[PDB]
């Protein structure tokens, strides 16, 4: 199988955009792909942070990820710090990466952590022969400089590394923001009545759709036009996410209704879809022994792949082999 | 326990005069009296890019060369950098305490990227941190370096009181041990250039594996200045080749340069010039009359590398312990 690797950040809360698009579609993936998940708490401290909340939301992302469906048995998920091979081949990538590579990254109070961890970043990648990396927009600049230390890595020493390529075919679920329909739900959002977070109540998700931008024509009229009617639109696409109805079916099905019907539908198809995703959360974040033994096991596979690579490139830079 | 005193040098270029009496020479002194640890860095090395095969064996080298000045494996510590991954872990832990204005500040950096303009790369950048990293692991009192290295030392000690001042007693902060004489031996052909084990002019250079001869022939060499008569006399400003082939005698001698001023009164430069030839010369011969049996005995170099590492990784895992359940990470099972 190809090796997918992904790197999921501990200060993240997900919203329901992150669940129905990419995380589903990844799930449903497992067998198809050899698919790494990292939680990246050695890239969250490059941002200051208290302790106690990071440890916390280190295994809030584990139960989260385990809820979603990702199955520790099929795919390997690990905490980043538990494996000491991302920093080692951090620092050997350093040396062949250009300061100035860094610097044109998209003054003098920046810590060097966030200068430096797309470093880090492509150490993550290239530690385990990774094929394909799925990435926002935001995070392919990281994407190519990693392709390009692997080829330039490669160029001096032979074929240590594989060069990683984008995961391009996108989810397929649409979801919005709230309050404004033009903006994609994004959990990095400081309005957070624009998202709708995997482990909001019932109540909550009442309250955030029943604020949703909507349109004035006259008569309401619930029909897909992204354009003209984007926040009608965007109920329509995450009810459709939800329920697998399609669009033309759902517009059928609420032909001479209001948008106080679509808003009522909306939110208990959405809290449906979230109370069992939080039994199954819930259920894995209480149980310490479990979250323990699939760190331990996720940790002692990424390290066997992980220590191969870094011997390779150790041997290639010239290191003396360590005297176990 | 005894105050811990920690230094390391790279297998890179190749160790000079300058690189002893500025390090090496106080790591032996300081042996009985604090605990010692010794690292051959070879993760800072390749922040200058090198060849495999010269990487390897001045690793091999390097070790050699510490045993042979007389770094005694039962006293002290001795490790390879690269073998214990706490430096490396610790090391991007530390990057984010550490100011980027801090870094490009560096004078080192600064001298390293206009010599390497074709690599300036991010290692080279970051250097200090994984330096701090290499110290504070270690829970170390003293850091025994040349001048050159001042620098560096002052941000260890920024980082590990602005992580202390956070969470709490997890670091030492540690001290400078630079020597009063030879803490930055001059180039014998430039003297107000500090002496390079990387100079692409060899007679600029002291090599501790060069033959006698040519190093004798090297201050034989070494640019004095126009004084008319010529005097013996300590003036940096005005007589730098003279005053850095009085710093060299002192620091292999031990006697002072008031002490040696005195003793070439109604001298000149070639009563200068022999007995530094005659002090240095001689102290080469014994060093690499040891250094030979040393670097040609790999089972013992393997074994110095293996009980190193070991002895390292106990103290090291230790401190990352510490400073990983104090930033907040869950802990490894
Ligand atoms: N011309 C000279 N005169 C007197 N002393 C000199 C001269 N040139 C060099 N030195 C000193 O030699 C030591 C090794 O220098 P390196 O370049 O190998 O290596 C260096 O410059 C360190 N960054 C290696 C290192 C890495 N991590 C550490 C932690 C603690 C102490 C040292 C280190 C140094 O003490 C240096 O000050
Ligand atoms: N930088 C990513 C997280 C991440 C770290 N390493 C990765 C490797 C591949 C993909 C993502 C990552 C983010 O901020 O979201």
């Amino acid at each position: 199988k190809p090796i997918v690797f992904s790197g999921a950040q501990p200060s993240g809360e997900l919203t329901i955009g992150n669940y129905m698009g990419a995380l589903r579609q990844w799930v449903n993936m497992q067998d198809d792909y050899h698919c790494i998940y990292c939680i990246v708490d050695q890239h969250a401290i490059t941002v200051r942070q208290d302790a106690q909340k990071l440890r916390k939301a280190t295994l809030d992302t584990l139960a989260l990820y385990l809820a979603c469906g990702i199955d520790p048995e099929k795919s390997t998920i690990f905490v980043q710090s538990h494996v000491p091979e991302h920093a080692q081949l951090g620092w050997a990538l350093n040396c062949y990466t250009y300061f100035g590579e860094l610097s044109r990254m998209t003054a003098e109070n920046i810590n060097a952590g966030l200068f430096d961890y797309p470093v880090l970043m492509a150490a993550d990648i290239l530690l385990y022969q990774t094929n394909l990396v799925p990435v926002g927009e935001d995070q392919k600049q990281h994407l190519e400089l990693s392709r390009d230390i692997a080829q330039r890595f490669n160029a001096l020493y032979g074929e240590i590394f594989k060069v990683p390529e984008p995961f391009i075919p996108k989810s397929g679920a649409r979801v919005m923001s709230l309050l404004e329909p033009t903006k994609k739900m994004s959990k990095s959002d400081d309005n957070r009545n624009n998202v709708i977070g995997l482990l909001e109540d019932p109540k909550s998700v009442v309250k955030k759709i029943k604020r949703a931008v909507t349109d004035s024509d006259e008569p309401p009229v619930v029909r897909y036009d992204v354009q003209n009617k984007a926040g009608v639109s965007n109920l329509l696409d995450i009810l459709s996410a939800v329920t697998g109805q399609s669009i033309p079916e759902l517009e059928k099905q609420f032909e001479g209704k209001m948008y106080g019907h679509l808003k009522g539908e909306v939110a208990d198809a959405v809290s449906g879809m979230l109370t069992e995703l939080q039994e199954r959360y819930h259920r894995f974040r209480n149980d310490e022994a479990f979250l323990q033994q699939v760190m331990k096991d996720g940790a002692e596979k990424a390290s066997a792949h992980a220590s191969r690579t870094l011997k390779a490139v150790y041997e290639a830079i010239g290191f003396v082999a360590k005297r176990h």
